[PDB]
């Protein structure tokens, strides 16, 4: 959860943030963290929820 | 300035700047305004020095 904060914005960091790249996260915690609909122009982003 | 401003904002917010880009500012102050190179790490900016 704590790298998860950090890795959102150096993702953003580095530009290349194209929607062929599909991403997943292990931790549990989703809506606790920042997402904005538009930031992302359509990439392939899946996770869990309990 | 201003509109530069709010548009390299906009761009650098959702996310251009990758090197399937490259853009131009004919604004005579790109040094006087907020910019950093240490963002530019994918996309390709040139712009004028008067």
């Amino acid at each position: 959860h704590e790298t998860a904060a950090e890795i959102l914005k150096q993702i953003l960091f580095m530009g290349m943030m194209t929607e062929y790249y599909h991403y997943f996260f292990t931790t549990l915690d989703l809506f606790a963290l920042d997402l904005e609909l538009y930031r992302y122009s359509g990439v392939n982003m899946t996770g869990f929820r309990l």
